[PDB]
């Protein structure tokens, strides 16, 4: 629900970008059947960005609907808004979502104090668990160990996405934080060995194609046998790497219409069309993890 | 007009968050009176990022209002999906604005491709005049000069507010496209130098607080008189600076509040109150420009 | 030898800036004392760029003198220019050495390639076993993981000092070489991390003024019991920090004269005294360790 | 002469590393005919790195008796010890130099107080004058404006080799400085941007392969005839980029075998031979150019 290999999943769209419900319906039972532990719905994989709230609510309740009590689903609630994350967040109250994943306010680039001001303010709205979501390179901002130490004696607030690559992030946060407190890694590329150095899984990208090896890599890892998960971690590392070669989601999407779990690869601008390169780029990949 | 001291002026909020017209007011006869060449409403400076599109409306419309043909304004329209950055420009067709400044895509991170097809969308859709906007640090992407050359080709794209602060893309840009595509800083603390390698103005933050001189120092830049307009930008360095002491425009909204600009300094989360020491750092600030 | 705790020693001075012998007799009876596994004479911290060849040299010899078989050497042996690594490297081969820590050129950026045949041309030369060096803070070059494994592949190229900070290294490196070459952290702040994540080993700084507590620490890494040396390492974090408050040997060199380990805290310019900011910064992290 | 072109000219070698002084005469004929201000000799370019002291001397000593008073010849004088830059310093005392180009220690990053003292002291025991060097992608250190005000006040400290690329640098050192203190570029890509700013000049890589090229640039710069220098800077710009598309000087000592300027292309390791691609670049950036 909060460990082990959770995917951020892919809204699949027809040619007009609209949610593909068969596509949708396709992937949910296909990680069902993979034994994925739990999917992230409309983070940053998702195109939280391009859909709006409306359409962003639809995905989610579709997601839950689809999902049918078979595997956790925990919606993006993220805004760079407080009063925006707070509304956004009602709107999933009493929905059947067994969380939030929430990302540092991107674009407005607040202080520590005004992280810790966001996101007590969106967890005093809320019953629903909170998962913090820090990853700079696309919100401007960092939050920082001390802050989200500050920020775990929140009764609802219990655990982060950590997404910076930074591998020293682990011990920091853990040191500040109780036992029970979630450490997820959001850099696919790195999740092993934030698994190896005390984190308890990885919110994945990856995962959307790999949903199978991505799920025995984490179990390998809680039971310690990391020598064993390397040998996955291996054969998936040009996935880890090369699901970023262009824009995420653009290179998984392509990969998903490639395994044919989804109908089309197609995304809202500015997202645009995987190039030639990129697909070629991605096949190997895919190639050189078994799956194609 | 889009060259010389353009203001992206504060949207002055009462202790409710809530635009204050009164205060509004103020600022606006400051700018006619101080030799400002245009306004930006609900930029960065502007809080576009807490505002709805609403309030965002409203606040530009109250603008021009007030303004009454006395100073151009210009619109902040930037949104990190297409669809809604082209649906926000709607709302200001025929509104007696000028152009609009629309930033690249935050927080989706676009290649290259889809910030070109973003742009063109968005001008395809109006008669408006649309001035692009870089700020990587913010948005974690960055415009480079071959992109901004490719996009300087349609009719309606005129400018560039570059605010990297890398002061080598004056040329890199200027070399691409043709003599009368606009060059605006977005970076006070090296604008002057941006202007004497040939850029034609700035879109500032300290222009909020210190009008006359920022005027007067672009004029002097403009006819080429660097050393004069460098005495001036001395005297403005700490606030160049010191504005971003703590994240904008919480500093630069705290100085117009203790220069009587406006009634209050309040702002939305996640943006939070101004620290004591931030309060002492500007107030020295503001004495060096000869301000207090 | 070339695992556990292994001391980047200082080479202690008198007020003239020559080489202490009574206090580096001091400093050596403390390693042995201590349970410290290896002595690095006349690394980065040794001050190997402002002593001369000869000078370096005899520091070297009189460590192992003084040593006195009781704990292994590993002279330092780095040089920008490969011909003169080569000339510094015979004056120690058959001298009572067990190997050399050779940093990758600095100031001359070589690419990976010219990395590749100056540590092959150096190991050519000498019988005597080779730990590769990487700091590019410092060098202004990366040794990276694909070059090292393809460095490994040469027989007396046993390890690397892996001082990037970045803890990715550590399995990216592991993968690509066999199971006995040495991978030991050059950064005191992640080096628990660093063994956590499969790194033998430490060349430390912290470990000249808390040698049995890094001892201690890096046993316990060893055996696995990581939760138990986090208490130590947590007790150790200020020093590990404050240590470079400014640069190194600066603090770690008076905090050796505060313990009463050397007689002076000299150093050669361009190095210069501590100043009385760092004193308190250094003294507090003394405390917080329960040295001082 | 501190303005104007200057040459970091390459250091010439037959096939097996050593000084080759036919060539060298040939460069030194050729940027006597070129109209080129001074020639840096065994600065970074000429493989300052890789050459004892008595070689380094030879070359200096060698282009002074072969530019046979027709150019003026500036000696890199840079180390990390201050005792050892002192005494290199000496070798040139009455030699027939006009001044000294003095590096920042390199590798044992020295504190700003340190980068003081180092400089101070080298200037006080030379009647020559001393161009600090700063560039902080090779040494790991970066002397900041600050301190280049207070070393100014030292009499015989007459200029700066600025090579970060960072333009802000120009005016933040200038306001600093008496007018007479002396401002070179070190970074070709951004040299013409750095004369517009306030600059006085280069010290120059391009400058060995196009000589005429860059003494008419840097002359219209100098008299404010940025457009017309800016034509002849388009020119040259992928030269000024791709002659570091692998280590300086591997690509321009490449160049200058091509265009038959100096017998063989070969350097000392740690630098290795130009790759088949690099070639390529270098040789499309000569044709760019119009040299071959
Ligand atoms: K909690
Ligand atoms: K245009
Ligand atoms: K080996
Ligand atoms: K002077």
């Amino acid at each position: 629900m909060f460990t082990g290999s959770i995917v951020a999943i892919v809204t699949p769209m027809d040619e007009k970008g609209n949610v593909c419900r068969a596509s949708l319906k396709k992937l949910i039972d296909y990680h069902v059947a993979s034994g994925t532990s739990a999917i992230v719905s409309v983070g940053t994989t998702g195109e939280s960005a391009t859909l709006n709230h409306d359409e962003h609510a639809d995905v989610v309740m579709m997601t839950l609907d689809l999902a049918d009590g078979r595997i956790p689903v925990i919606a993006g609630t993220g805004a760079n808004a407080t009063a925006e994350a707070i509304s956004l967040t009602q709107r999933f109250n009493d929905s059947g979502i067994v969380g939030c994943l929430t990302v540092t306010p991107y674009y407005n680039r607040p202080s520590q104090e005004g992280l810790y001001q966001h996101f007590k303010a969106i967890a005093e709205h809320t019953d629903l668990p909170q998962i913090l979501y820090n990853v700079p390179s696309h919100t401007g901002c960092d939050l920082l160990p001390e802050t989200v130490g500050r920020l775990a004696k929140v009764k609802n607030i219990i655990g982060i996405k950590e997404a910076t690559g930074n591998l020293t992030r682990v011990n920091q946060i853990k040191e500040l934080v109780s036992d029970d407190f979630v450490l997820l890694s959001g850099d696919d590329a790195s999740a092993l060995d934030f698994m190896q150095l005390g984190g308890h899984g990885v919110i994945s990208v990856t995962a959307n194609v790999a949903a199978r090896d991505m799920a025995q890599m984490c179990k390998l890892a809680a039971e310690g046998h990391f020598a064993e998960a390397r040998v996955i971690n291996q054969r998936l590392m040009p996935l880890h790497n090369k699901l970023f070669v262009e824009p995420n989601p653009i290179p998984v999407k392509w990969a998903c219409k490639e395994l044919g779990l989804v109908a089309t690869d197609t995304l809202r601008l500015p997202m645009t069309p995987i190039t030639d390169s990129g697909r070629e780029t991605v096949r190997a990949a895919l190639k050189h993890a078994g799956l194609l």
